[PDB]
């Protein structure tokens, strides 16, 4: 007898889905990875809902699950908040323990996010002299007044609906599921488009010019990375030509974007956070132990709410100078390191606002150490960066892992992280 509660509200769209609003409880008969069988407590029906929709601490208003410190950050300093606003997390360092983190104001610095370390006693604390035993009597006594934090609680930060998982079973689905509308893109294997799926779905798909099964592999391959920083990659067509069904990015290409009007709006600290992001993707391929093999602007997309995320890795595989380094120009050896010289030179995109890398250069000819000049608007410490990134030995190219920590912490030092109360 398991029973969960909806946190959001959702709209059934498939053949024997539910829909439920925000608070329907609900009884769990079977559990099978993104989609549960469930009984409604309020309609009675039997049917199929989305495991990321519901909760059996996650129901409270001001918890969520999972996400770090960057990440709140992130998602506090979205539009929707104000001064105040903060959320109760699970800690990033302390396996098992909490953390809050509040919108704070300061001039000089402009909007900022102060974390907490919550104590978990052998109760909750963040000061020794104020202890609690629920968590929800630590966040109404820090709603009445500061009491030695950065800023005085008020709301809960601004919950987001979820993605809407792809329905069960459909990794290979027919063409006449798919409406491929407006074409976003071609090339010489093939071009892109978005599309509607079913009618309720819309999706990006790439259509690949004519091995199949092999290919089919390498897109098996590719569907177990799945990442937040990676593109979603959702069904395939089988029949040629092969259809790649991955998530739509609203506003495409990050060098799209970049030279777009709205990019050119964007400040220094966006684009540190943009490839801030992409270097945590390519630390996630890193870990993994996979490569790239073609990594610029125009391979990272951008969705609505300005998130970057890597797209179509490993497609290369199965087949740029200016994003190569030279021991996979010369020799034809691509490895992470040859990821880590064309993350520098993303990074010099980024900065410039999706501008050709070496301006008025052709092709040919490096080998006389020259390296792009620091941009006006560049740091020199992000240029630092970008040298570190353009090594001539690969094996003294700094990890991916290292370069996020980096620019993820870019304008905070590490004893800053997070604030000390007595
Ligand atoms: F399977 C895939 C389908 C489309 C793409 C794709 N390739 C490019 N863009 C997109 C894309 C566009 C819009 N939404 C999502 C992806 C934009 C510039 S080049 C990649 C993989
Ligand atoms: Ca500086
Ligand atoms: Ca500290
Ligand atoms: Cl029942």
């Amino acid at each position: 007898r398991i029973i969960v509660v909806a946190l959001y509200d959702y709209e059934a769209i498939h053949h024997e889905d539910l829909s439920f609003q925000k608070g329907d409880q609900m009884v769990v008969l079977e559990e099978s990875g993104e989609w549960w069988k469930a009984r409604s407590l309020a309609t009675r029906k039997e049917g199929y809902i989305p495991s990321n929709y519901v909760a059996r601490l996650e129901t409270e208003e001001w918890f969520f699950k999972g996400i770090s410190r960057k990440d709140a950050e992130r998602q506090l300093l979205a539009p929707g908040n104000m001064l105040g606003s903060f959320m109760i997390r699970d800690s990033e360092t302390t396996k098992g323990s909490y953390s809050l983190s509040v919108r704070d104001y300061d001039p000089r610095q402009g909007d900022t996010v102060k974390h907490y370390k919550i104590r978990t006693l052998d109760g909750f604390y963040i000061s020794p002299r104020s202890t609690f035993s629920t968590l929800q009597e630590l966040v109404d006594h820090y709603k009445k007044g500061n009491d030695g934090l950065c800023q005085k609680l008020s709301v809960p930060c601004m919950s987001s609906k979820p993605q809407k998982p792809w329905e069960k079973d459909a990794w290979e689905i027919p063409r006449e599921s798919l409406k491929l509308e407006k074409k976003l893109g071609a090339g010489q294997f093939g071009e892109v488009w978005m599309a509607t799926y079913n009618k309720h779905t819309k999706v990006a798909v790439k259509t690949m010019k004519p091995s199949v099964e092999a290919f089919l592999a390498e897109a098996n391959v590719m569907k177990t990375l799945q990442h937040d920083k990676l593109v979603k990659l959702h069904a395939v067509v089988t029949k040629e030509p092969i259809y790649i069904i991955t998530e739509f990015m609203a506003k495409g290409s990050l060098l799209d974007f970049l030279k777009s009007d709205e990019g050119s709006k964007q400040p220094l600290p966006k684009l540190i956070d943009f490839s801030a992001q992409i270097a945590e993707g390519m630390a996630f391929i890193e870990q993994r132990n996979y490569i790239h093999r073609d990594l610029r602007a125009a391979n990272i997309l951008v969705s609505a709410s300005l998130v970057c995320k890597i797209a179509d890795f490993g497609l290369a595989r199965v087949i740029p100078i200016k994003w190569t380094a030279p021991e996979a120009i010369n020799f034809g050896s691509f490895t992470i390191k040859s990821d880590v010289w064309s993350f520098g030179i993303l990074l010099m995109e980024i900065v410039t606002y999706g501008r050709i890398p070496y301006p008025g250069m052709s092709n040919p000819e490096l080998e006389r150490g020259y390296r792009m000049p620091r941009p006006e608007n560049c740091p020199e410490e992000l240029y630092n960066i970008m040298m570190r990134c353009w090594k001539n030995r690969p094996e003294e190219r700094p990890t991916f892992e290292y370069i996020q920590s980096v620019l993820d912490d870019f304008y905070t030092a590490t004893e800053s992280q997070y604030e000390e109360i007595p």
